[PDB]
């Protein structure tokens, strides 16, 4: 009753428990010093099998922005990486639609 | 470098390609379908980025470009890769 006005507005947030596999099956990029520059941080890829596919509120090419409640803003690729590496129990994301990669089923 | 031959939809999710929001950047398996034909062959895995599709070079293709080749082909369907390796993106 709170999760579903921010989603109104649209920002998404997802709660995720890592797998038996110690994984969430995403892939991130960018963030401050990231290969790609300072750019955002957003999800590149998700793996099949994973969790957060069976989140079905991720999304490829989502920005992401707060991390276990911490702001992305600022946040350098290595710190998102060793952040969600780090995180057990219940994982708390929020993302916003991103057009920073936009996939397409063939 | 991996070369692998589909007959077929595919199963598979592309992104990137020349003129995506981040630029010019190799296409690649963003996501598949566990049970779907690119899944099938495990020779594909997201990540992998497309040198090749149907003999011919991804180098220049727009994301466009590359899906509408590959909604349109049938047949066998043949494709090569490299691993992401990690490099632009990292598994978490």
């Amino acid at each position: 009753t709170e999760n579903l006005y921010f989603q109104s507005m649209g920002l998404r947030t997802v709660e995720m428990k890592k797998g038996p596999t110690d994984s969430l099956g995403i892939s991130i990029a960018g963030g401050v010093g990231s290969p790609l520059g300072d750019v955002p941080i957003f999800i590149a890829m998700m793996h099949p099998t994973g969790v957060a596919a069976q989140t079905q509120k991720l999304r490829v090419g989502d920005r992401i922005v707060t991390i276990c409640g911490t702001s992305t803003e600022g946040m350098t690729h290595t710190q998102a990486v060793n952040l969600l590496k780090n995180a057990s129990g219940s994982i708390e994301m929020q993302v916003v639609a991103g057009g920073d990669v936009s996939e397409t089923s063939v």
